[PDB]
This record gives structure tokens, C-alpha cells and sequence, in this order.
């Protein structure tokens, strides 16, 4: 396991967004649904060219998991999925002009529920869960398990779990006050309501 430091402007943004009083939670699946498509719209596009591209996977969907008892939303997409150097290096750079961006309309007086637009969405899973573990396999790389608590450092490590073949898990450990997410009527709401149109099968998983 190796542990890095976030630079500071994304480590304010993921302190606001931990501290801020905002009821609107619910946007954290769209944001992170949004990912998971732009994802395998990546995959989906690139296999236009090369067909190999799809070798470790042709289906591509994305699956809502939810765990009462271990108190965990899980998002699986097979989507393109990150490399070690996209999850270190290149969505670093990402998330500094990113945060930089959103700081600066929010101040102008955008809300929060906006954050998709400047590329960030992802860090909408901390108005929800106290950590993220990212669990991903991109074709070029091994899997890996990119995970934070926010507190300004994040770990990256090779994966021994489960091979998932090519994409990306998204682990949400939630907030103690926040299970309504685990609920099979209120996951169906969100959906429904924010990312009916999504261009790939969303299955919600039930217990
Ligand atoms: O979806 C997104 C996303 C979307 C936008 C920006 C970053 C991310 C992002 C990651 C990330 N790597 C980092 C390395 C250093 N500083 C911050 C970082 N943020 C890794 C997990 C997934 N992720
Ligand atoms: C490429 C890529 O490959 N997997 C993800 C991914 C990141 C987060 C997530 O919740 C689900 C995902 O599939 C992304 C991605 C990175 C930044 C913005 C949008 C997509």
C-alpha cells in the first residue's frame, strides 16, 4: 500500500464538501452513474477501432449494490477502467484545475448540485459516504484499489480481490446517518429521477 498526500486545492474541496450543511444528497448517484457511462462510452468508442479492446469484457452495464449489513453502496461498471498512472497522476491534474474551476462559479453563487460540470462529480460521494474505495482494471494495467477517508492523503494498491476483467467498483462506505441509499425504493427514486436516460443497463442489485 502506498499513501499520498492530496494537494490542497481538492483537499479543501473534499472538506467543504464533508462539513457543508446541504440536504440535496441524493445528486452523489447521479454524479458517479455519470462517471460510470462517460467510462464506457470511452470502452464503447475505442472497441470501434480495435474489437480486442472488448476481449476482457463485451457486456457493458452498470450494477447498484446496495449492503445493509455492511452499510456499503457499490457502483460496477465495465467501463474502460483507470490506470495506476490515471488514478495517481492524471485525475490529480484533474482534480486541481477542477476544484479551481467549481470554487470559482460557486463564489460567483452556483450550487453545489453542479459539480458534474466542472469534472469533479466523483467527490460528490463524500456528501454520503465517510470513504470511497475505487477498485478499477483498465486493459493497459493491473487492478488496482484507489481508497480515502478525505483527511488529505489517499492509498493506491494493487488489487488481490476479486479479478473484475476490465472497469470500475466504486465501494461507498456510508455515513452512519445516510443508509436510505441502501433502500431498494429510494436507490429506484434516484434513478428514476436523475438518470432515467443513462445509454447502458442499470441493474439495482436487492438483498
Ligand atoms: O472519478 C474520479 C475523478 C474525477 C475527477 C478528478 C479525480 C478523480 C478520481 C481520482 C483521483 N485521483 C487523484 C490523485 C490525486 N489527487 C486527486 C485525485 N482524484 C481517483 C478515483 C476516481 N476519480
Ligand atoms: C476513465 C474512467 O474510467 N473509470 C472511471 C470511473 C471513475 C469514477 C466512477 O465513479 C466510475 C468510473 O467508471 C473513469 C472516469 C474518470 C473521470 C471522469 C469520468 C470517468
Amino acid at each position: 500500500m502506498e499513501t499520498f498526500a492530496f494537494q490542497a486545492e481538492i483537499a479543501q474541496l473534499m472538506s467543504l464538501i464533508i462539513n457543508t450543511f446541504y440536504s440535496n444528497k441524493e445528486i452523489f448517484l447521479r454524479e458517479l452513474i455519470s462517471n460510470s457511462s462517460d467510462a464506457l462510452d470511452k470502452i464503447r468508442y475505442e472497441s470501434l477501432t480495435d474489437p480486442s479492446k472488448l476481449d476482457s469484457g463485451k457486456e457493458l452495464h452498470i450494477n447498484l449494490i446496495p449492503n445493509k449489513q455492511d452499510r456499503t453502496l457499490t457502483i460496477v461498471d465495465t467501463g474502460i477502467g483507470m490506470t495506476k498512472a490515471d488514478l495517481i497522476n492524471n485525475l490529480g491534474t484533474i482534480a486541481k484545475s477542477g476544484t479551481k474551476a467549481f470554487m470559482e462559479a460557486l463564489q460567483a453563487g452556483a450550487d453545489i448540485s453542479m459539480i458534474g460540470q466542472f469534472g469533479v462529480g466523483f467527490y460528490s460521494a463524500y456528501l454520503v459516504a465517510e470513504k470511497v474505495t475505487v477498485i478499477t482494471k483498465h486493459n493497459d494495467d493491473e487492478q488496482y484499489a484507489w481508497e480515502s477517508s478525505a483527511g488529505g492523503s489517499f492509498t493506491v494498491r494493487t488489487d488481490t480481490g476479486e479479478p473484475m476483467g476490465r472497469g470500475t467498483k466504486v465501494i461507498l462506505h456510508l455515513k452512519e446517518d445516510q443508509t436510505e441509499y441502501l433502500e431498494e425504493r429510494r436507490i429506484k427514486e434516484i434513478v428514476k429521477k436523475h438518470s432515467q436516460f443513462i445509454g447502458y443497463p442499470i441493474t439495482l442489485f436487492v438483498e
